[PDB]
């Protein structure tokens, strides 16, 4: 079948390593630490040489408007980008979303992050903020298994991306069972004593899973 | 003395940042700035300035392994902004615990400048800032009563406060609602002679704080 991993790129990888996951690998999140080791046009000498399904820049965009923009009009490389949810519309991520359409690119919202102290009080109102941008796909922690049931039941359509698989604690294939899309991974394959062995076996686990789920 | 911190969001010339450092409190370092530079470059011009404090701000917002990774990465500054809405358990907790143990500044985004921040969380975030105890806190200078309430609720906080200018904010009723200090960025940067915009800002705030005062 074909790859439900995107990699979470927040640390170099050789070309030579890249180039053979390509083809195992739904998309590549590029994070801020790698964008501020290699600089913007080595990262975008780096991607143009891969050939994926989806490049996702990863900044976790949470300011005004103006700012967001600014950012996203200097990574013209990637297909799509992530933002919070939380920033909400007036002012922050209506000027982006309306940037992004007109420029061809997707959003992600972040709705429900991996760690233990994210809150899920405003659920309501981050529901709301999702549904009015109407991005292409939202992010929900892949260790908040019943979050991810949850939002695929409210928002069918939705392209769903979850991380906190390997090193948080998720268990490679349970957020693609309980709905994700796509998994995110980056340390279990990157801090690997061989990244490519690590995804090869990965997406092995995340087959399995998906059959008995 | 001055009470403006510049919003480096674009680049300025080292010439014009050489006659700013002395009518300036600090600068404030965006992400297009550093994109647009790149961080070695990013370092070679401000270090070579002379102001009280550099806040490096892309909006920390992420798990605690991610936000360390950029902040290591700017360590040259002496502060960094981080949303308090991500919460502290494997986020914030983990970034104030690096910051501390290298003599940084942490500041949390308390109020947002724009229309569309919801008032919803304000607990949720007063409660945050109360578990994390920053140095500072960023409130909007576009909500003349949240930096009055929450001056009040933290005393002894450092409260700075954007929106002034392009946004709408009169330079000064920030600083006169009770913030420290007012971050100011395209009224400077894009003015025909950002020197003199500088100038100019600094007469109507020390005006407007004689009178408030
Ligand atoms: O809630 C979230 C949202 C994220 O985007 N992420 C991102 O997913 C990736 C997870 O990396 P890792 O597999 O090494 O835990 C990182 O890029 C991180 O910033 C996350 O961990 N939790
Ligand atoms: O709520 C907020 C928080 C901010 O940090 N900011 C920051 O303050 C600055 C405002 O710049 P400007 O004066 O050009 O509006 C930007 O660097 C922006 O990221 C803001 O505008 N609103």
């Amino acid at each position: 079948l074909k790859s439900r991993v995107i990699l979470a790129m927040d640390k170099p990888l050789s070309y030579q390593v890249l180039k053979e996951m390509e083809n195992e690998l739904y998309g590549i999140k590029v994070g801020l630490p790698l964008v501020l080791d290699l600089g913007v046009d080595k990262t975008r000498e780096l991607l143009i040489g891969l050939d994926v399904e989806e490049i996702i820049v990863d900044f976790k965009l949470a300011d005004i408007g103006y700012i967001m923009k600014s950012i996203v009009e200097r990574l013209s490389f990637a297909n799509s980008f992530i933002a919070h949810s939380f920033i909400g519309v007036k002012g922050s991520l209506d000027e982006l979303k309306r940037y992004l359409d007109a420029n061809s690119k997707n959003l992600y919202l972040v709705a429900v992050m991996s760690h233990e102290g994210w809150s899920t009080l405003f659920a309501d109102y981050i529901k709301n903020v999702i549904r009015e941008i109407s991005p292409k796909g939202i992010v929900v922690g892949g260790t908040k298994l019943d979050h991810i049931t949850q939002y695929r039941r409210d928002f069918e359509k939705m392209t769903i991306v979850s991380p906190g698989m390997g090193s948080q604690g998720g268990s490679y294939g349970d957020a693609v069972c309980a709905g994700a899309d796509y998994e995110i991974i980056g340390r279990s394959i990157y801090n690997a004593g061989n990244p490519l062995t690590a995804l090869r076996t990965i997406n092995k686990i995340i087959e399995d899973k998906v059959m008995k789920c």
